[PDB]
């Protein structure tokens, strides 16, 4: 069975979700891979079907629960289920394709999107953009019970949409950055629910592009700039690992060490 890690929206602390993040990066990698002090997500060619995935249970005050799959290669989400019902997106080949096959299989009803699960087409179908999209503790509980209430009816698309863009980041985008994690931590310790700023749009925007900067780097020095945004929206490049070390916690696998 593929390791499931609990998160509840119920009475979260910035130590429950501390624990949380911290579980999800410790069943993503083993951390064995480290390039430039950054650890590697597994390679996708030699990694066993039976290793590709973990299931993330997520619980809110409703005590509603919704099972999100992750993609331990990328970290991203591949699909849900909820009850009797499982959801995966568009997947992007055959490989894929078969893969998710072997996620929820007891499940009565599976159902793939004929759309992929990018920022951009989740933006699109929300008709909202992540700068206009409030993450927390509110926005997360709201979000369990708009996926947990699709199979019924009771979810149109649009908001089916804006769940998946808050989960996401508030998941996926917090163990690939410690920075999102600590953008994500401070939400809940001030009781706040606000839209991310630049910081964390950008370097979510620029995750695969940092990945391969890292592991294709001449001894950390990267063969050419990264252009970032600060909180207030204004630009800078970055030339080396060494300053992104407290922002980046995984990368996806490009080449060999
Ligand atoms: C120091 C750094 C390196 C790489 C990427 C980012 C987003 C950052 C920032 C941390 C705080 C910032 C601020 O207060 O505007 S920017
Ligand atoms: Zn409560
Ligand atoms: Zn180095």
């Amino acid at each position: 069975q593929y390791p499931i890690i609990n998160f509840t929206t119920a009475g979260a602390t910035v130590q429950s979700y501390t624990n949380f993040i911290r579980a999800v990066r410790g069943r993503l990698t083993t951390g064995a891979d480290v390039r430039h002090e950054i650890p590697v997500l597994p390679n996708r060619v030699g990694l066993p079907i039976n290793q590709r995935f973990i299931l993330v249970e997520l619980s809110n005050h409703a005590e509603l629960s919704v099972t999100l799959a992750l993609d331990v290669t990328n970290a991203y989400v591949v699909g849900y289920r909820a009850g009797n019902s499982a959801y995966f997106f568009h997947p992007d080949n055959q490989e894929d394709a078969e893969a998710i096959t072997h996620l929820f299989t007891d499940v009565q009803n599976r159902y793939t999107f004929a759309f992929g699960g990018n920022y951009d087409r989740l933006e699109q179908l929300a008709g909202n953009l992540r700068e206009n999209i409030e993450l927390g503790n509110g926005p997360l509980e709201e979000a369990i019970s708009a996926l947990y209430y699709y199979s019924t009816g009771g979810t149109q698309l649009p908001t089916l949409a804006r769940s998946f863009i808050i989960c996401i980041q508030m998941i996926s985008e917090a163990a690939r950055f410690q920075y999102i994690e600590g953008e994500m931590r401070t939400r809940i310790r001030y009781n706040r629910r606000s839209a991310p700023d630049p910081s964390v749009i950008t370097l979510e925007n620029s995750w695969g592009r940092l990945s391969t900067a890292i592991q294709e780097s001449n001894q950390g020095a990267f063969a050419s700039p990264i252009q970032l945004q600060r909180r207030n929206g204004s630009k800078f490049s970055v030339y080396d690992v060494s300053i992104l070390i407290p922002i980046i916690a995984l990368m996806v696998y490009r080449c060999a060490p």
